[PDB]
């Protein structure tokens, strides 16, 4: 995070221990589960690249999956300097230099750097850029852990509906695809997969029904 | 049919002989399925009675069926003299006579006669009214060849429903009875006669179903 002292001026505070502690737990103790995105992305607002590095090399195990993230990182990273060719020349003292690929991910940028970039008029979100490339790993990462694709969730002839219900959405949920696949899969996917017991009572209710109706009528069996 | 000539004046010109070859293929292949009036009234666009009866020289062929033919034109041609008693007086030398029963039948006319006929401000149609009796008569063959009565039409244990359905509206199509014996025909005939599945889930459906949800609901079934 970022704080005005008393001059005004901008200065680094460093993630209090509660938080630190707190998100490793999430780690460590969630699997990759679906829900670590949203988690992450509120633990981690407003903060320098710095405390990002910090935040994700803290994490102790699960060290596949940090690997495959620095895979990510540094992929996303390449190509970001392959879009912003360098420019020559000394840099104006008005000015700073332009961050590259690796100055993003902290592992070639001190702090002031960091600090100044984004505290900068018009601002460079070195912070935002580089916390949209870690949320595109770990989306890799949370499809990879989940167990079964979308397609395979099958009502099995015993199991209740509300049951099913979770697990189908906790598939689409941890699911990579587009926004219209999604709302095409729970319109289609969800009748089409149910046990031969709920299937005609999902069909007789029509192609409009809510989830609330879907559940409420097939509660019984 | 009729066309007009490079001096501007209507002269017929005869059924080509393929337009011929495709009738007689028609009646000699098809068996008289219900399909045969949409192609007989396609085949006979705009001709003149003469032509009409060159087309209906090949049901010549069958016996009982052109004698049910020939009983239902004469039978009209009786009603239109009744509807339509010969008025005895002058006329005006711009004016043509007027068609007799056995005159609208080409029975008795010459060709420049229907020519006339139907080349008219406004046009008096001839060959639309010889065809519309050539196809009240060929209904009536129609409904006698047919193999099946419409309440021995029953889905069979696995056969998908919408080859059900179109068998169903083929025979309904055959047996022409009233329109509101067909509406209640469609609306009820339909559902009891189905497998028990899809019996089951139509009777779920509701009552007054349009076919398009019918057939949506009931598809993989
Ligand atoms: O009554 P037909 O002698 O068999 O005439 C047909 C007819 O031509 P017209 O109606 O212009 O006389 C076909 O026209 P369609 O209405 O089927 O389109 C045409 O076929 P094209 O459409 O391909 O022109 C065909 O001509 P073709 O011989 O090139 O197949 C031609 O048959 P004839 O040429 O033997 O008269």
């Amino acid at each position: 995070p970022i704080v005005q002292n008393l001059q005004g001026q901008m200065v680094h505070q460093a993630i209090s221990p509660r938080t630190l502690n707190a998100w490793v737990k999430v780690v460590e103790e969630k699997a990759f589960s679906p829900e670590v995105i949203p988690m992450f992305s509120a633990l981690s607002e407003g903060a320098t690249p710095q405390d990002l590095n910090t935040m994700l090399n803290t994490v102790g195990g699960h060290q596949a999956a940090m690997q495959m993230l620095k895979e990510t990182i540094n992929e996303e990273a390449a190509e970001w300097d392959r879009l912003h060719p360098v420019h020559a020349g000394p840099i104006a003292p008005g000015q700073m230099r332009e961050p590259r690929g690796s100055d993003i991910a902290g592992t070639t940028s001190t702090l002031q750097e960091q600090i100044g970039w984004m505290t900068h008029n018009p601002p460079i979100p070195v912070g935002e850029i580089y916390k949209r490339w870690i949320i595109l790993g770990l989306n890799k990462i949370v499809r990879m852990y989940s167990p079964t694709s979308i397609l395979d969730i099958r009502q099995g002839p015993k199991e209740p509906f509300r049951d099913y219900v979770d697990r189908f959405y906790k598939t689409l949920r941890a699911e990579q695809a587009s926004q219209e696949v999604k709302n095409w899969m729970t319109e289609t996917l969800l009748v089409q997969n149910a046990n031969p017991d709920c299937k005609t009572i999902l069909k007789a209710l029509g192609p409009g029904a809510t989830l609330e109706e879907m559940m409420t009528a097939c509660q019984g069996v």
